[PDB]
């Protein structure tokens, strides 16, 4: 994250760290827990994944120092892949993870709420990224779970700033006009939360941007509200 704060523990207890184990293990992305074996994130975390073996979950971490041999984590079943996906620029870019035990909700670890279908016409002015992620193009992943508010941005403004691109409305962009404040490298797959009449709700993906934090380049994060079917599609199968 560029331009954020430290958060405090169990400020976003839907925030998850996913580590690969291969070739060694390391922070690869962030994602959301949705339900009691559910994680919702990006598609482009898995280029080059080629088995769910490889995949550590853990949730309720503040700082990844917590992180050790010996700390709980959740393995992977499955990874599903929205099947319209190519790459993060063109959309489509969203992925579930199943999880192979239940998480035990907890004030450390519990699930953030999808939009509501009916609520794609709300405006939402509370709205926060978070991750790991670095500070600036050339940096590392921070110890500390990191937050910044950032305004969202029209669909028309966005697609202004990116005019060699195609911004759908499956994306929803936010940032500053003048810059400051995104998401950058390791903080993909994470929330964008908003906060909507007290309720935190999952509005976006961390998905790209063009660098980090640049004046007139906000981040492009999935459109959530337009992918519950599919969600509901793929966790809710008879
Ligand atoms: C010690 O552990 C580490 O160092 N781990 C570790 C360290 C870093 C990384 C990995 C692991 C995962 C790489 C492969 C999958 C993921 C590949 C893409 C991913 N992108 C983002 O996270 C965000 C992009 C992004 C999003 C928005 Cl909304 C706005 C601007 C953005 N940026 C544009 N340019 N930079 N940011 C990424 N993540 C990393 C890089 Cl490197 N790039």
């Amino acid at each position: 994250i560029v331009g954020g704060t430290a958060s405090v523990r169990g400020e976003w207890p839907w925030q998850v760290t996913l580590h690969t184990t291969s070739p060694t293990q390391r922070h690869l992305c962030g994602g959301s827990i949705i339900g009691n074996q559910w994680i919702l994130t990006a598609a482009h975390c898995f280029y080059g994944v080629e088995s769910p073996k490889i995949l550590r979950v853990y949730s309720g971490i503040l700082n990844q120092s917590e992180i050790k041999e010996d700390t709980s984590f959740f393995g992977v079943q499955e990874i599903i892949i929205h099947d319209q996906y190519k790459m993060a620029e063109s959309g489509y870019d969203i992925a579930l993870l199943k999880l192979e035990t239940t998480v035990g909700y907890g004030d450390s670890q519990r699930p953030i709420c999808l939009p509501s279908k009916g609520d794609r016409n709300v405006i939402y002015t509370d709205c926060w990224v978070t991750g790991w992620g670095y500070r600036k193009l050339r940096d590392k992943i921070q110890n500390t779970l990191q937050k910044a508010k950032i305004p969202l941005v029209t669909n028309e403004e966005c697609q202004k700033r990116y005019r060699g691109h195609k911004i759908t409305h499956k994306m929803i962009c936010a940032g500053y006009r003048e810059g400051g404040k995104d998401a950058c490298k390791g903080d993909s797959g994470g929330p964008l939360s908003c906060k909507h009449n007290e309720v935190w709700h999952l509005v976006g993906i961390t998905s790209w941007g063009e660098g980090c934090a640049q004046r007139e380049r906000p981040g492009v994060y999935t459109n959530v509200v337009e992918y519950v079917d599919w969600i509901l599609e793929k966790t809710q199968a008879v």
